[PDB]
């Protein structure tokens, strides 16, 4: 696939911050047996039970398969929309177009894709439905669609709407994404399309993030112009400490597209997870997926969470004082949003993702 003519910079677009007011949010829905335990059925309850709590604060749609579209349909309240759509795994996130508007006044970016990492490295062995994801959900929508050549996905770029972009080292300039392309040609392409000015690199995301190859999604984002959230431990022990402090590092010598410093704010994950035996045990070995393990340290990080209208939507992973932290700190941080826990949010993890990695924001269009 080849590259739109003219880019959305070009045409005056550029992508707003995740808290700027949106028309809705998408979502998919998980089924693939070895990805999902037990018939993807508690995860099934806890992307319903997400999509619920976001339809407190705009409208959703939920996208579920052929042969999972009547199941979806009963597991969600009546004003979630629910549309049939073919997709090889369910993070829209990720596979999901990225939405631009401009001062039609919205369009969405379809960038290529390859299941974080293609035939040597990526997460299953089709992404052919996947591949027309962005495409379906801009023609439901009637939105105009900018197509690029390049692999990317959603979680892997955060912006703070004023011209700076948030990344990682590890992610993006993987061998297994663009290795044809350099780090300034990536740069480039980026402004171009997502409207932004200058870059934060962090080199690595979150320990334990092998499926993504550390989204940025995953270990640090925006809260406001000039500030971020950052996946946190005071444990040396635990490799995620060397990550975060590296990041940290990064962050305190960074200035961002207008000229601000950045402040961090430790959001500290939880006590290290570990999927157990039981878990492995409800999930199958067809040869067509990279194997989930008893034993593997879950990448979890309440920094996966999800910014709605007026809601903020995150993981609660069952630590008796991290979980009420994060709530704690998520409301002073946004402290005109409600922050919303969402209790079992492991349940996703053990698939390699959160909250944040199974929505995608549509803006509102600018009039
Ligand atoms: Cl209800
Ligand atoms: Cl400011
Ligand atoms: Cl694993
Ligand atoms: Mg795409
Ligand atoms: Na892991
Ligand atoms: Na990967
Ligand atoms: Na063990």
């Amino acid at each position: 696939s080849e590259e739109s003519r003219e880019s959305p910079a070009e045409h005056g677009y550029y992508m707003p911050a995740e808290w700027d007011s949106h028309a809705q949010t998408w979502i998919g829905w998980p089924e693939r047996q070895d990805n999902w335990r037990h018939n993807a059925l508690p995860a099934q309850r806890v992307f319903a039970g997400v999509a619920k709590a976001i339809s407190k604060f705009e409208p959703v749609t939920v996208c579920a398969s052929p042969a999972q579209w009547e199941n979806a349909r009963k597991q969600l309240p009546e004003d979630i929309r629910v549309v049939e759509m073919s997709m090889n795994d369910s993070w829209f996130r990720d596979s999901g177009p990225t939405f631009i508007v401009r001062k039609r006044n919205i369009a969405g970016i379809d960038w290529n894709f390859n299941a974080w990492g293609g035939a040597n490295d990526g997460c299953y062995n089709d992404w052919s439905h996947d591949l027309l994801v962005s495409r379906k959900i801009l023609a439901l929508e009637r939105i105009p669609r900018f197509q690029h050549s390049m692999i990317l996905e959603g979680g892997s770029i955060h912006v703070d709407g004023e011209g700076t972009c948030l990344v990682t080292e590890e992610c993006l300039l993987n061998k297994n994404r663009n290795p044809h392309m350099s780090k300034e040609q990536i740069e480039e392409e980026l402004k171009k399309y997502l409207g932004v000015q200058s870059f934060i690199w962090l080199p690595r995301g979150l320990y334990g993030d092998e499926d993504t190859n550390g989204h940025i999604d995953n270990m640090c984002c925006f809260a406001r112009p000039g500030v971020v959230l950052l996946s946190w431990t005071d444990d040396e022990t635990d490799p995620q400490y060397e990550r975060s402090v590296e990041a940290l590092s990064v962050l305190s010598n960074s200035i961002d597209a207008r000229g601000r410093k950045i402040q961090v704010i430790k959001l500290y994950i939880p006590e290290p997870l570990y999927m157990t035996e039981e878990e492995s045990s409800g999930i199958t070995q067809d040869g067509e997926a990279i194997p989930r393990l008893a034993g593997t340290r879950l990448a979890a990080s309440y920094v996966n969470f999800y910014i709605a209208n007026g809601g903020i939507i995150a993981p609660q992973f069952g630590d008796p004082i991290r979980d009420k932290e994060a709530i704690r700190v998520l409301s002073d941080t946004f402290p005109h949003h409600s922050v919303v826990g969402i209790e079992n949010a492991r349940e996703i993890v053990l698939a390699g993702g959160n909250i944040h990695c199974i929505t995608q924001q549509q803006p509102a269009e600018p009039t």
